[PDB]
Parts: C-alpha cells; sequence; structure tokens
C-alpha cells in the first residue's frame, strides 16, 4: 500500500508498471475548494481539510470547456478533447513519483495549453509516469479553469477579477511548495514546463511576483505571454464581459449584479455564448484569457519584459517547425486535412482576412508582400500561409521573449523542433505540427510497444534527458552519449539547437527576416 | 591526565612524545552504533550515549576485509594489511591534537584508500602525530566499511541501499562538526584528504549534498570518482548482489529475504565469495563500491561533474609518476617483484587481456597502438604496461577531474609526485609507486631516526607545510624558504607542480597525448 | 555636569576649552581588572563592576617600564618618557568627545608606540582634544602592558602565554564596541591608528581574528608587523623568558613554578633585568614583544600576509623621510645630538656592527656595498647610516606590507612625511625624524599659541582632515581646498603621496633600489 500524509490529510495512490519497474501515481488530488456557486469566478479558496484517506486513484473531473467538434472520429483532434467528465468541480492535481520513493527529487510541473479555452491534465500525451520512471523526477500537473469560467474579467472586482485560472495554477504550485517533500520531492527544485497557452502561463509566472518563490526554472514550448493571442487588454476584456452579460441577458446597472446573474446561468449557457463575445474571431481567438488584473499581473507584460521586471532564472524555450499549420483547417479556404490544399493567391488573400480580421487593408498587403517573393511551386501559397500563422503567433514572439529575457543576465536555451511524428494522424503537408513535440518530451516513444520508430525512441530519450538535466541542473545537456552541446542563447549570436532524428545542429538567428517583419514592423500597422 | 567531554560522553586520550614535544592521541573513538546483526548492511546509526570515560588509548578494530596474501613476509605489501583485529565492530575514529591543546586548529580528515575493499586508519603510514606536532593541526581519521559489508547494493532498499562506507565516512565528518571544538578544533576549518579509493571518496563528498556542510576544502591523492574503478553502475551492482546471494545460497524470491539471509552468513563466507561475483576481474577490480544510490549520490557523477553540481571550494589534486606499476605483479605475465620483468610484446598483449578483460579486441589493439611507438630498449614493453595502467586508472581521470572542477571558478592545484622513497621495499623498475607519497604527506621522514635521507626530510617538510597551508588558507604555498610558487591549475594552461628532491619545477599539460587517448577516445570503444 | 552610564557603571568627565569651544574628556577609565598579583602576566580579566561614579578626570597610571635616561633635561627624549606614575595598575583608557555630545561619531583609537617596551597614552603629543574639537570624531586611547610584564612568553601556558599587551589593546577595543554608543560614538565606525610599535600592533589587529569585528579601518604610521623588530619567534622568546628567570634566580624545574617565582619579584627587578636577556642587543632591540601565541596570532604573520589571511579593509600607511636617525645617537660611534656627526667609513662600519650584531661579516659588507656608491660629501657616511637604519626597520617593511595587503583587493594609501618640525629639539642633520609626524596628526600646530609656523598649521590642518576623512569614509582626500588627490597604492604603480609644507606631490616607487636590497636579498644572508 501507499498512503502519503499531506497538510490537508492523507491520500492514497496506485502502483504502475512501467518499463519493468514501478511508478506511484496520485491522480486527482484536490488543491482548492471547488469553485461552485458563490465561488464561481472567484480566486481559488484554500481547501477545507479532512480526515479519512482520499483516493487519488483516477483522473478527476476536467474543467468546463467547449469541445472541438470539427473532426468527430479523428484521432488528430480528438486526442486533445477532455477525456474525463467536465465539471466546474475540477481543481485537482496529479503526482507521479518514482518507486522507490525518492529522497529529494526535482519536480516538473506541467501546465497544459489549449488557448486558455480548453485542455486538461489527464490527456494521454501528458502522462508523467515515463519521466518519473526514466529520469526519476516527480511530475506534477493540475487542472485549472479555462474560458470565461477561468478568465472572465471585471478588473478590481473580487467577484470576477480576471486571471482565476492562473491563480488556480498558482495555488497548485503552492500545494507543491507545501506538500511535495512528503512525496520525496524537493520544493526547492521545481521546473514549470508547459506548452502553448501553457507555455504562456509559465512565462506569466515568471512575471507574477506571487509566483517568484514557488518555482526554480522554466521551460516554454511553443508559447510565451508576448504572443499576440496571450493577453486580453482591460478594454477588450470588459467589452467581452459585458457582451457576455448581454447574450445571457445578464446586463444590469450594477456590476456585482452582473456577476450574481452570470452565476445563476448554467455552465452550458456560459459555454455556448463565449464564442460570439468577439466581433470577428479567428481560429486563434482567445475570448477569455489573461489580463492585467493588478494582482497576478501588475502592468502590461511587454513593459515588464522590456524593463527586466521578472524572475531571474534559466529558461529553455522552443518552437516546432510548422507551428501554424494546425490552424488553417479551422477556417482558411481550400484547406483540408483530406487533401493537399494547394491554394491560390486569392485563397491566401482570403485566409489572411480570416487570421487578421481587422487589421487594415495595407496590413494584409504587407503580409502578402513579405511572404510572397520566392524561388518559383504550387505549394507556395499553402506553405506561406502556415508560415505566416506560426511566425506571427508562436515563433517570433518566442524568439523575442528569449532575446529580451536573456538580456538581463540569465542563461537561455532555444530549440527548434523539426521531427514529424511517424504516427501523426494529420496529413504530410501539415509537417511538424503545433503540439506534436509534447509526446516526445513526455517520452511516449520510449514505450517500445507503441508504433514509434527506433530513431524516435532515441530522439525522445535524448529530449527527455535534456529536459531533466535542465530542471535538475539548469543545463539541458545530454553529456554521456557524445552529443551536440546545447549553447546558451545570447543576444547577438542567437544560437539555438535543432531537434530531429538525424543531424542535430547548432544554428543561428532563426527566422531572421520573418521576425523583423512581425516584431518591428507589424505592431505599427 | 586528559579527559575531553564529547556529545556522547567523556573520553580519555594518551600523551605522545614527538620531536621533543607532545601530541595527545585519542585512538578508537566510536562514532556509530556497531553495524552488527539487524544493522549489518544498513547505514550507520547514531551512537547510543554513555556515562563513564571511554579509553581512546589504542587503535580500534579494523573492518572486515580480505587480506593481501601475495607476498607473505614482504614489507611492501604487508605494510598495507590491517594491523588491528578485524571485526564488523569497526566504526571508530582517531584524533591527534597538538599539545598544548590548540585554541582553534584547522582539522585534516584522512580517508584511507584500498580499492573500497580493504584499508584501515591505524596504519603506521597514516599516523597523524607528526602533522599535529609539526603544523599544529588536528588530524582525524575513521575506519569505514569496505567490500560488500560496506557497499553491497540493492538500490532503494534501506536494508542494503549501497554506499554504507561513504555514509560511515559522512557520519564521522559529522562527529567532527559536532565534537572537534571540544578538542580545540575549528569545525569551520576542515580539509578532507585521502588517497586512491580514499581520494575518490573525497571527490564524492564534493558531490554529496549531504557532505557540503561538513568540510571546507579537499585534497585528492591518486584518485577521483571519475576513475574507471570508482563507481559501480546500478546494473553491475545488482548483478553482483545477486551473484553473491547465489554463491552463499541466499537466492530468494523476495529481496528483503535475500538481505535477511546474507545477514545470517558469517563475515568470512561473505568475505570469501566477494571475489567471484565478477565475470573476469582484474587486479583493479572493485567488486563492491560506490553506486548511484539516489541518497549519497543522486546521479552519475560524470554528469554532476560535467554540469558543475558540486561543492565550490579549492582542491589540491595529484598523482605519482609510476601509478600503475604496483598492479602488474598481481597477475600480469612475466612481471615479478624479484626480477626486472623485461617482458615481450606477446606478454604485453596478454597483460592487456588481464587489465581489459572485455574490452574488445580492437580496444586492446588501440591501446597497444597508442603505447608502442618509440625511440627504440628492452624495458619498452614493461615501461609501457605500467604507463597504460596508471594513465587509465589514476593519472588521466585525476587530470580530467581537476580540469572539469576548475572550470567552474575554484582554485585547483595539481602536483606530480616523482620521488622514489629511498626505503621503498619494491624493486627499482617499479619506480615511484602508487601510495608511496603518503608517508611524505604524513611526515615520517621528518623522523631523523628512521632511515630516510636528508633530502627526504626536506622534501617531506615542504610537502607537509604545503598541505597544511592548503587546509588552513586554501593555498599550498611554502612561503618562507624561497620556494617555487605553486600556480593554480587553469583550464587552458594546465600548470601543475613537480615534487622531488632536486629541481621542483612548474610544468604544463601532464600526459597530454596519453589522456586524449584515454579521455576522449577510449570511452567510445 | 557630565556623567555617562557605561556597562560597568557611571563615569564623570571634564569640560575642556579648545579653540573657542568645548571638548569633554574622560581620562582614566579602567577597562580591565588591574593585572596585579595572581594576574601578573595573564591576559586582562573582565573588570569587576561598580556603583557610584568613577571620576575619569585625570590621566591614570602608566604601565611599568624602563625610562629613557640618555638625555636628562632634554625635551627631545623626555617628551617620550611617562608623564604619569608607573604602576602595574595601568589598564586604563581615555575618551575625547566633541561638545555638544555627538549623535553617531566615527571613533579613532590611538595605540602608542615605543618598541613594545615603553610608552603611554597620556603624552602631550597624543592628546585627542584637538581631533575631537576640529573633526568632531571621538578619540580613544588606552594604556597597555609593555616589556616583559606585557609580552613575557611561555607559549601554550595561560600563566604567561605571550601577547598580554595586545590582548590589553583588544580588550580596550571591546570596551569601545560595548560602550562608545553611550558617548555618542558609532561602534560600527572605528579606525585604529598608531605609530611605530603602535602601527605594528594595528597591523597585528588586522591579522587577529579576535580583532576582526572590533574595528573598521586602519592607519599605520612608521610601523608594521613585518618590520624586523616586531615579532619575537617562539624560540628567542622562550630563550628570553628563561634567561630572565636565570637573572632573577627564578630558574625552576617546572614552568608554572618559573612564573610563580617571577610573580614574587618586584616590577623593578623584572624591569632591571629585561635588558640583558639578549646576547648583543641594539638600539632597536625588542626584548619582549609580540609572538606567535596561537591565540592572538595563529601563525607567522609573514605567512598570513603573503596568503591574504587578514581583515579586508582600507589602510592608510606612511613613513617619515628620516626614520632611522633617532636611533644613531643611542650607540652608533661618533654620533651625537650635539654636533653634526660627520663620521668616517670606519665609524660607519662599526655602527653596522652595532645595528647588525650578528649578522655575518658578508651581510654587513653587502649593506656597506649597497649604501656606499655615490655622487661624491663629508655627510655621506652619516647620511648613509641613518638611511640604512630607517629603510631596514621602518620604510621597506611598511612599503612591502602595503604592497602585500593591497594585492588582495583593498584600497591602500601611502604617504611619505617629509616636513621637519620647526620646533624639533633634535639637531638639523637628524632631519624628519621618526615620531615627529604624530604632533601633526594630533593637530598641535592648529594651536596658534604654540610656536609653530603658519605653514605648519596649514599642513596639520590638512593631515588632520585626511585622517578624519579616512576614518569616516575610508578615503583620505581633502576635497574642499583644491588639494592634490591622494591615489590608492596599487601593486604595479605604487603611487604614494608626499606631505610637506610646500609642493605636495604624487610620486611612484618609494626607495625602489633600497627595498629590493632589504626585501629580496637581505633575508637570505
Ligand atoms: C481540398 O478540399 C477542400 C475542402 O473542402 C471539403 O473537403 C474536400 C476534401 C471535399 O470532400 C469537399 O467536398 C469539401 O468541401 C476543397 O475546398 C479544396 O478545393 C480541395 N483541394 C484540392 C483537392 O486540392
Ligand atoms: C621474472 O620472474 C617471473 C616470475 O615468475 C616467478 O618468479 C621468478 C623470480 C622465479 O622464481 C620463477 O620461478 C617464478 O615463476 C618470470 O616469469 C620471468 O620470466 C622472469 N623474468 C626475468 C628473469 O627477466
Ligand atoms: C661629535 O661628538 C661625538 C660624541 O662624543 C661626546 O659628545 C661630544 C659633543 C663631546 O662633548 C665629547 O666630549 C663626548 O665624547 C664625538 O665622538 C665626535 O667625534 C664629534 N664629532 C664632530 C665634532 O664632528
Ligand atoms: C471508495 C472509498 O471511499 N475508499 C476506498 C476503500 O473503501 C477501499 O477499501 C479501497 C480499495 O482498496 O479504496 C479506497
Ligand atoms: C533532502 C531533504 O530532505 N531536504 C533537502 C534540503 O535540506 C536542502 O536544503 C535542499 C537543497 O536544494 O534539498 C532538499
Ligand atoms: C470596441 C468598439 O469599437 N466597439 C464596441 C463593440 O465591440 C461592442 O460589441 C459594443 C458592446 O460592448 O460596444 C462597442
Ligand atoms: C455602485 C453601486 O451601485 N454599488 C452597489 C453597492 O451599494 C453594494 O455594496 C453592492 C452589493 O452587491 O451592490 C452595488
Ligand atoms: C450591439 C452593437 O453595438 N453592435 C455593433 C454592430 O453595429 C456591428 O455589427 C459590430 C461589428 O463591428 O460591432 C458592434
Ligand atoms: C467548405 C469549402 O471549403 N468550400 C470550398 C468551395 O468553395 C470550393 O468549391 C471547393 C473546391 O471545389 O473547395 C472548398
Ligand atoms: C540519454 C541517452 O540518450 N542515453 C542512452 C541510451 O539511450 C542508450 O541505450 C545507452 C547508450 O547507447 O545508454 C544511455
Ligand atoms: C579499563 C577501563 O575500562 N578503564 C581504565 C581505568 O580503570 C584505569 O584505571 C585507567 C588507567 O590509568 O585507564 C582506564
Ligand atoms: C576560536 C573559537 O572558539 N571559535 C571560532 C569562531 O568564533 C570563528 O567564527 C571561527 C572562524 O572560522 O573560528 C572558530
Ligand atoms: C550482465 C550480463 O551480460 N550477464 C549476466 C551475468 O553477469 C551474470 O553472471 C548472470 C547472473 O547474474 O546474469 C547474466
Ligand atoms: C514484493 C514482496 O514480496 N514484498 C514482501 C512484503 O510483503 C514485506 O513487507 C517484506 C517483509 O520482509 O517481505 C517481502
Ligand atoms: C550462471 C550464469 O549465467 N553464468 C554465465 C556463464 O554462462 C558464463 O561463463 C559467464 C561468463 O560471461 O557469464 C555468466
Ligand atoms: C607464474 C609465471 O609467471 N610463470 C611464467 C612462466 O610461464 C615462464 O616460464 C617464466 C619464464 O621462465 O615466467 C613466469
Ligand atoms: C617549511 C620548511 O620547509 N621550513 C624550514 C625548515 O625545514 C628549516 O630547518 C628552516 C629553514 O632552513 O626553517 C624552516
Ligand atoms: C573624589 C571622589 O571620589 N569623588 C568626587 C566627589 O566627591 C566630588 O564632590 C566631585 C567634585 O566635583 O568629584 C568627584
Ligand atoms: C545613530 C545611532 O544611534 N545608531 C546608528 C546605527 O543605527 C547605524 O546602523 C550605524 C551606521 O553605521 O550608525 C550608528
Ligand atoms: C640560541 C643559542 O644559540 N644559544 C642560547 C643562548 O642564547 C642563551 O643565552 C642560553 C641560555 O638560554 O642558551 C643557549
Ligand atoms: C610537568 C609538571 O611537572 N607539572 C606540574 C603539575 O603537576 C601541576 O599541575 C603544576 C601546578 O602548578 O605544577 C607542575
Ligand atoms: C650562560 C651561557 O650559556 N652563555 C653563553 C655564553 O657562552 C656567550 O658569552 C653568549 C654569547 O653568545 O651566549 C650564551
Ligand atoms: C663616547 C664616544 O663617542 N667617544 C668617541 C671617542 O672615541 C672619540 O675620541 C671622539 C672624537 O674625539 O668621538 C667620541
Ligand atoms: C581642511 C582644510 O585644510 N580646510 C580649510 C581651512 O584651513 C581654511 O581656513 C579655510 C579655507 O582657506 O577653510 C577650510
Ligand atoms: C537551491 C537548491 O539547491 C539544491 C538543488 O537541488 C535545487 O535545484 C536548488 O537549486
Ligand atoms: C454581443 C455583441 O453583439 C454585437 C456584435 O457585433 C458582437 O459580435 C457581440 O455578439
Ligand atoms: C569561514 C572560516 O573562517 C575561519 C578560517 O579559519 C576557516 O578556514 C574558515 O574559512
Ligand atoms: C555467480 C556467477 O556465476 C556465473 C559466473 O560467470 C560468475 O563469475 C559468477 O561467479
Ligand atoms: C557600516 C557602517 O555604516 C555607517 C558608517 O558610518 C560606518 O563607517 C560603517 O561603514
Ligand atoms: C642570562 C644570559 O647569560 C648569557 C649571556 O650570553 C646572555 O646575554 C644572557 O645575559
Ligand atoms: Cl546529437
Ligand atoms: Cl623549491
Ligand atoms: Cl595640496
Ligand atoms: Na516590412
Ligand atoms: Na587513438
Ligand atoms: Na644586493
Amino acid at each position: 500500500d501507499i498512503i502519503i500524509a499531506t497538510k490537508n490529510g492523507k491520500v492514497r495512490g496506485m502502483q504502475l508498471t512501467v518499463f519493468g519497474g514501478t511508478v506511484t501515481a496520485f491522480l486527482g488530488i484536490p488543491y482548492a475548494q471547488p469553485p461552485l456557486g458563490r465561488l464561481r469566478f472567484k480566486k481559488p479558496q484554500s481547501l477545507t481539510k479532512w480526515s479519512d484517506i482520499w483516493n487519488a486513484t483516477k483522473y478527476a473531473n476536467s474543467c468546463c470547456q467547449n469541445i472541438d467538434q470539427s473532426f468527430p472520429g479523428f484521432h488528430g483532434s480528438e486526442m486533445w478533447n477532455p477525456n474525463t467528465d467536465l465539471s466546474e468541480d475540477c481543481l485537482y492535481l496529479n503526482v507521479w513519483i518514482p518507486a522507490p520513493k525518492p529522497k529529494n527529487a526535482t519536480v516538473l510541473i506541467w501546465i497544459y495549453g489549449g488557448g486558455f479555452q480548453t485542455g486538461t491534465s489527464s490527456l494521454h500525451v501528458y502522462d508523467g509516469k515515463f519521466l518519473a520512471r526514466v529520469e526519476r523526477v516527480i511530475v506534477v500537473s493540475m487542472n485549472y479553469r479555462v474560458g470565461a469560467l477561468g478568465f472572465l474579467a471585471l478588473p478590481g472586482n473580487p467577484e470576477a477579477p480576471g486571471n482565476m485560472g492562473l491563480f488556480d495554477q498558482q495555488l497548485a504550485l503552492q500545494w507543491v511548495q507545501k506538500n511535495i517533500a512528503a512525496f520525496g520531492g524537493n520544493p526547492k527544485s521545481v521546473t514549470l514546463f508547459g506548452e502553448s497557452a501553457g507555455a504562456a502561463s509559465v512565462s506569466l509566472h515568471l512575471l507574477s511576483p506571487g509566483s517568484h518563490s514557488l518555482f526554480t526554472r522554466a521551460i516554454l514550448q511553443s508559447g510565451s505571454f508576448n504572443a499576440p493571442w496571450a493577453v486580453t487588454s482591460l478594454y477588450e476584456a470588459r467589452n467581452r464581459t459585458l457582451n457576455l452579460a448581454k447574450l445571457t441577458g445578464c446586463s444590469r446597472e450594477n456590476e456585482t449584479e452582473i456577476i450574481k446573474c452570470l452565476r445563476n446561468k448554467d455552465p452550458q449557457e456560459i459555454l455556448l455564448n463565449e464564442a460570439f463575445v468577439v466581433p470577428y474571431g479567428t481560429p486563434l481567438s482567445v475570448n477569455f484569457g489573461p489580463t492585467v488584473d493588478g494582482d497576478f499581473l501588475t502592468d502590461m507584460p511587454d513593459i515588464l519584459l522590456e524593463l527586466g521586471q521578472f524572475k531571474k532564472t534559466q529558461i529553455l524555450v522552443g518552437v516546432n517547425k510548422d507551428e501554424g499549420t494546425a490552424f488553417l483547417v479551422y477556417g482558411a479556404p481550400g484547406f483540408s486535412k483530406d487533401n493537399n490544399s494547394i491554394i491560390t493567391r486569392k485563397e491566401f488573400q482570403e485566409g489572411l482576412k480570416i487570421f487578421f480580421p481587422g487589421v487594415s487593408e495595407f496590413g494584409k498587403e504587407s503580409i502578402l508582400f513579405h511572404y510572397t517573393d520566392w524561388v518559383d511551386r504550387p505549394e507556395n501559397y499553402r506553405e506561406a500561409l502556415g508560415d505566416v500563422v506560426g511566425d506571427y503567433n508562436f515563433i517570433c514572439p518566442a524568439l523575442e521573449f528569449t532575446k529580451k529575457f536573456s538580456e538581463w543576465g540569465n542563461n537561455a536555451f532555444f530549440y527548434y523542433f523539426e521531427h514529424r511524428s511517424s504516427k501523426l494522424p494529420w496529413p504530410e503537408w501539415m509537417g511538424v505540427m503545433h503540439g506534436y513535440e509534447i509526446e516526445f518530451v513526455f517520452g511516449l516513444p520510449l514505450e517500445r510497444r507503441d508504433q514509434y520508430t527506433k530513431a524516435e525512441e532515441i530522439l525522445s530519450r535524448s529530449i527527455v534527458k535534456r529536459w531533466a538535466n535542465f530542471a535538475k541542473y539548469g543545463n539541458p545537456q545530454e553529456t554521456q552519449n557524445n552529443s551536440t552541446s546545447w549553447p546558451v542563447f545570447k543576444s547577438t549570436e542567437q544560437k539555438y539547437l535543432t531537434l530531429n532524428t538525424e543531424s542535430t545542429r547548432i544554428m543561428t538567428k532563426l527566422r531572421a527576416q520573418q521576425c523583423r517583419f512581425w516584431t518591428s514592423f507589424f505592431p505599427k500597422v
């Protein structure tokens, strides 16, 4: 058996067989009072207490959230949908600990992405039992509130202050500071890692003075708060909150009255309306996300970043080669997972309209300009629109974050993931898609039984070791198997490392031309 | 009289006449519960307590261990055999303190070598009364468990977790932190020094976070954990533990059952079997040694070293000119202490087979290649095989440890001991053998009565002062008698200092060609 | 009235009129138990306690000590003799505090010189009322034991451990740490300053870990522990202690018996014998001085200095142009204060014999060599012998101390005092004598009534300000009156500053040729 005495009381885990060995899992440990009723929209409140043993033996409810129904039956999209019941009663977390119980293990705290609107920690690709087996770290993950239930903002108003999902994340990190030593974990050795919105959330914990002391280091996969989807401004947030009240017929004179009304609405009505709180929204729309609440976040993050006002520590940051493709089949004309999507100039022009709703005419023409001069290919426009979307949304904000961060003294490591999963269910033209490094990081290809190639095992093995070396030692080398040394990202040289199954290479200045466009010029339009 | 009140209770020492003066010795102070019975194989447990006075007036039991019987009657080998009764009841330590009682003396803590299989602190060449007389430091030494009784590993299993000898060492350092101030010693000024396995153990205390706070600085004579004999991997350890169970007919389904059985076996049966737990073993075999227990040692030490995860402090590291010769007369064909051992190519080839059991055919041919191109000498092959064995085993791992360590900021000093003791009982062709600087460090030649030359007195005097200056001031200069300044070992210049009776010289890049072979190339084969 | 409540109880001071203003003096505050009887030769014991008010209204007893009787009636020498009753009951100190009572004044603690054999703090040239009036610092001075009563050594023997005068000094600094805040003084802003043996004592407080925390910064006028008169080695000390026992017929089997006997002898018999405990002694002889006691001082100070083992802080160090002249009229042939002492080669040769008793023949010839090649002057040999004595004894050890100290990172300032007091009672050929900057430092020429020139007032004014700026701010600039900036003494450039009534100049490499002789070469002979 395996009871562990936490501050809140005792909890039971379950033994897992992994790679001829054992991991102990604690699935579904509550970390907050369920945010129901009076508590919906509020910050997570400290969890009651309890005698008797809590069975943390299965994954807990996933938070309310709209589901991706664009490809029913399709593993590509469906692997991302919640795989446990939705419920507002969702403030739970998971612990994988090596067997035997470690003495002082480094801890990795995963924060899932999904645009701040969706996601859950119980996804198969977020399963921590491998990292715990293989690198002997303890892996933790938590569910946090998404969509309006997690980010509805009416700032300076504790009824719905904004940022509740982040404070959920924070409360979980805290639970780790208070309880992980009982699990053989070292609260002084915690690395947050996360992907996409998850990566952005991690970068926001680097800015939140509330988070400073609740972790050691950070990893950002395909996301950073300076991405253009990451932060709703106070204006658009308030607009959106009201727009929502309107659609639920919860418009009121008084603002606490609006909240009180929104709290009698049922999750579904809120979920159903979340979509049209925005004018023209895109496949990247973040209807309810992080804002400048003057609590988690004290100023526009761009200012804090520019001015070195953040946790001084090492970071590991990275993006995938074809970041933007996943999004083009959610609205872009003549794109389809089911053919090769050779599109015309005219179609390219219309897709911009889709990704840059407004965004002026000249703005769009300037994107078309920067992106349509070439060594002349039917796939030209198709390739270009994916690259427009990844660069603007993922790659360039990540390279600029690394740059800005690194300028203040800390070591930074940058990777460019370029391996297309041999099992990817999406078609070929989509390439190395957004989110498809995660399974490498979590070490699924280490599982011989699971239809990955040998080369894939090897590559995941190495990534898994670099991630682990990073968390434990702030240095993501793989020192034993005669590997390519990963250099720090300097402003000036901007070296980054390439991850693939063949030649792993040191390279400089990723997307140089592209990012000058997006980073210098584009904000001005 | 001379009682000193320790935490555990009072203890009595004895006055020694030394060099027209007095040293106070405390020999055989218990520091742990005797590791007998239920406790065999476990970590050392905190020592009972006691009223009445413990007489620490003679050296205590030496730990169980196999004896070197290759030259009965021969002082060369026999000087190393235990010179007190063997017993599992062996967790004792010794204190030499200057008279009069010092006010705040720096402390040197000796850790003996002997391959982790043998050794004891009561050897005549480890006698601390000279250092205490001459440099007025307090010298401490402890016995720690060797062989399986000290290193039997079944990891994650407190019944035999591995590394018990190291935790013995650690517990002794602790006793020093808790008690040495009562002896006029400064717990804030402790230098660990040790030789061979002892040197490796010291280097492992540099990695063990458990040891960080229990000492100031370190000296490594002819040994470092990155030597190829120093660390048993988890695999080979477990293999060896089982192999042992098998030979004692202690194979069991359950693993605690295996330990329980091994604990009813008598030390001798365990001692007798320890040898053939290994396939083809060599004269350098370490059947039961340090492992990655995830307690004393959290990861492969090569990684921690490579990644700067160690105590930041000064080190003094060194090797002897003819490190490998001692081993060739324990199995190498046509070697003998009793003639000059001119050997043939064919004999050289066979000796490699002896030192590199397997180790591929090409591996051995590459050693023969690197080592058999010369200015053409009958002693060629004889000289070459000694040099193969010292370089691989002692010199190159020590130079690489210094290099790696020094890269993180700390001052490092490197010496190359090249004086052949005028009393060495081994023959001439063996040169400046492994272990034969110890008597210089401990200052035996300072003893006029003892058949050393004047030049030898002088050289020991100087070494003794440099060691002392190192421990007290982290700088191993001899500042008064117009000496050669010892420079720090930098990566890039790699200056080291030569110790002999004539010209003491500054030199660069010891065994440059040789170590590139062993350090870069050889691990790959 | 003016009572101040110290830890020991209340004390009364007296108002002084100074420069149209008021200083409050506390003269003769006890700081230790009187070291009489059982206590003679022991370390100073913590002072009883007391109700009622101690009148600290006049200078207290000066410590036992032989008097200079070479010029009865002569102000030159007699200004140095004790000007209060001698008594073993002499452990007293003085405080000058500005009126009105300061809020948080920097404190200067004067330690007098006199070869460790003589001196007292109540000398007119040590009067702190001016510094207190003019720079508003609090000035403290203490009497400490001199001669054998203060330095008799029998090391490791608390009956007479050596160094009692230093521990007297230390105990006084302590009294200042514990009590000066009650006097409006800042215990965190204490600068020790002292001259000659006093300067050496200051430099020894830089080495004594016991002193680390009892002061901020240091000033060394004409003295440093590395001067050849400053430290008696353990041998010569013990020799001297026994030699003394012999002359008092206190030779005994047992060593505590020797002390017990020496304690029934009356101060005079001890005082009378102190002189011939030495073979051939010189005018610079220090019969009983600092030793390596393994308490105040843990190792030969040369080693600690060479190895950076000292308090890291700023120092201000300096010497006078004609350091050695004062000594030549105490034994050197054909020298006299009463004529111009043109001496012959032969006389020069004999004076060396006087200053370098033995000291080999070649040693003396090498001094004559280095010092007798010139632009050919009858005063040649007379000038040369003064310069031999000052360089060896004062200048070169001070320049080398500054050099060595400064190499470890701290700012150092060096001055060369070159003004001959217009009132000096010694004759002209003696030039700028040893000890005759003190009156400048203490600011006597600020006193208009006192027969100094205007230029002298100005120069003292400036010195007094630089000293004050040094203590308060660690930087001895005089920033207001368009002065020459005092540069830090670097190893390499060795800039020092010249103090005189006309051109104050920056200069490099004082006595370059001379010190290489004394510093490199001479120790070898
Ligand atoms: C690619 O497919 C696009 C998507 O349209 C829908 O899916 C395809 C596969 C058909 O089943 C069609 O009935 C649906 O409208 C087409 O718009 C696009 O033109 C096709 N492009 C090609 C074949 O290159
Ligand atoms: C050196 O001796 C080797 C060791 O063999 C043994 O010891 C010698 C001294 C003899 O007593 C012999 O009976 C033993 O077998 C010999 O193998 C080797 O050939 C000898 N080499 C020489 C003389 O150069
Ligand atoms: C300088 O005086 C030296 C000291 O000797 C004594 O003092 C002098 C002034 C006389 O009063 C004499 O009776 C004493 O012996 C003489 O040794 C030295 O030769 C004199 N040198 C001169 C005049 O240049
Ligand atoms: Cl690689
Ligand atoms: Cl030398
Ligand atoms: Cl000036
Ligand atoms: Na542009
Ligand atoms: Na090679
Ligand atoms: Na010379």
